[PDB]
């Protein structure tokens, strides 16, 4: 029993965990909220995870009894208190399927919200997942590969096609079976099932255990007569009624590079051009482990189509999550983490589809391994200029010491990647120096206050793991913020 929060222990999502925050004032004023839900402890993929959503309709205020528009059923959702011990921390659920790190995005022109997740199949994070896209080229078009049950184990004769019918690809001849449109494995047309797993610990050892519940047998569950290949996916629903409803699950990664070990999302959100050329064109961070280490995805057709961007030849691997903002003349200028010990910063003069070379952004101190940051537009001016807003840690030792800066931005006179310069004119400090503070998302509430919601702890540390109702949510309006300290 504990002593504010949009998610937390014993809401409507069962989980005692949350890490990932997204926040998006919709262009309706609805607010809009998703984070992880991380039912075994605070531990990434591998693991139980399913996306959690919220919604306010007063402007960002309150809040609603969160949903969860993407999640699996190989193993149930529930309340349960992760060890923390220094044996029983490091427990992981290995044998569940999961949905980690979402990111949202609204298409203002068509009022369309897209929710993103990485889609991890049983046993898979980032970590250990195989190289290769998941996809197969059968007479020039890709479909998801399958492995049937009775195969060899390296052998994926099976693609789902465009049908939703599963064939064999060595004869090219459609199969009894199929996939609905949540990936769920049907034969005849009859669903398919398999007994659903609970997670209980003796000690220190975690009991991952068959129940006697039927759930759908999904071609991501480790019990699955069709399985895909174990790396990670992109996977996204849309709204056309502010998450009353979603679509089915689309996955988008069609384009993940046959050289890529893990291709995932940079969490937070997206964002949709407003001025210039590109006006419109939708489009979201991603990294991974490949010929590249920064790169996007976006849309020019609303959503319904989707182009990968590398943008670098970094071959590291590390986890350069991105947040991105908006020029005034419609070019791009992303922020990101990086494993080099700096923020960096990279610009688009063509709507994303070419960036250049990171700049060290010295004002914010990180460690070497980094911290998710969020970077915002912000409506109105301030000191008569336009502005952006960066949530971050500030610390080379730890992920703490929380500020929201303000940034205003001015024409150099020089022209492309310099045309502009941003002063760090403004730092607020969110708490006490020495107090945690890791992942966030910030957004313009449509009363033109702040809202940030974020990990209130360090969330890297092997010593603050599983720590419950850490996501906290905070308003602020703008001259509050207006600190030069
Ligand atoms: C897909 C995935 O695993 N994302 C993770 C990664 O970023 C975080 C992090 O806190 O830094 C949390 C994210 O949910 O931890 C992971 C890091 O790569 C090494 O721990």
């Amino acid at each position: 029993a504990m002593a504010s929060n949009i998610f937390y222990a014993g809401d409507a999502t069962k989980s005692n965990y949350f890490r990932i925050p997204s926040l998006l004032a919709l262009d309706s004023g609805t607010v809009i909220a998703a984070a992880d839900a991380r039912y075994g402890g605070t531990h990434d993929a591998k693991s139980k995870i399913n996306t959690a959503f919220a919604k306010s309709t007063d402007g960002g205020k309150t809040w609603g009894q969160p949903t969860l528009p993407l999640k699996f059923d190989d193993y149930v959702a529930k309340n349960i208190d992760w060890p923390r011990d220094s044996v029983g921390k490091n427990v992981q659920i290995q044998g569940s399927a999961s949905y980690i790190d979402p990111v949202l995005l609204e298409d203002k022109e068509t009022h369309r919200v897209f929710l993103f997740a990485d889609m991890m199949p049983a046993g898979i994070g980032s970590s250990n997942a195989s190289v290769g896209s998941g996809f197969k080229e059968v007479d020039g078009k890709k479909y998801l590969k399958l492995h049937w049950k009775d195969d060899a184990a390296g052998t994926y004769d099976y693609s789902v096609r465009e049908n939703g019918t599963i064939y064999n690809d060595t004869t090219n001849s459609a199969t009894e079976y199929s996939v609905d449109g949540e990936y769920n494995l049907y034969k005849n047309g009859n669903a398919m099932l398999c007994k659903q797993y609970d997670y209980n610990f003796e000690g220190t050892k975690l009991l991952e255990t068959q129940t006697d519940t039927d759930v759908n047998m999904n071609v991501f569950y480790k019990d699955a007569d069709f399985k895909v290949f174990p790396t990670t996916y992109l996977a996204m629903k849309y709204s056309d009624d502010e998450g009353e409803t979603w679509s089915d699950l689309q996955i988008v990664s069609t384009f993940k590079p046959e050289e890529s070990k893990f291709l995932v999302l940079g969490p937070g959100v997206g964002k949709q051009i407003a001025n210039g050329e590109h006006a419109g064109r939708l489009i979201v961070p991603l990294y991974s482990k490949s010929s590249a280490e920064l790169g996007f995805m976006y849309s020019d057709d609303h959503g319904n189509n989707w182009t990968y961007v590398e943008a670098d030849q970094n071959t590291g691997g590390a986890t350069a999550e991105a947040q991105i903002v908006e020029m005034p003349d419609g070019s791009l200028k992303t922020y990101l983490r990086t494993g080099s010990g700096y923020i960096a910063q990279v610009m688009s003069t063509d709507g994303g589809e070419t960036w250049s070379e990171r700049v060290p952004l010295t004002e914010i101190a990180t460690t070497g391994y980094g911290t998710q940051l969020s970077v915002i537009n912000y409506s109105q001016p301030v000191d008569g200029k336009p502005a952006i807003l960066l949530s971050a840690p500030n610390a080379t030792n730890g992920r703490k010491n929380g500020k929201i800066w303000i940034g205003l931005i001015s024409e150099t006179g020089n022209s492309g990647k310099d045309k502009y310069s941003v002063d760090w004119k403004y730092c607020y400090s969110v708490d006490t120096p020495q107090m945690g503070y890791s992942y966030s998302c910030l957004t313009e509430l449509p009363d033109g206050e702040i809202g940030l919601l974020y990990e209130k702890y360090d969330s890297w540390s092997r010593n603050e793991l599983h720590l419950k109702n850490i996501l906290k949510y905070e308003r602020f309006n703008i001259d509050e913020l207006k600190v030069q300290p």
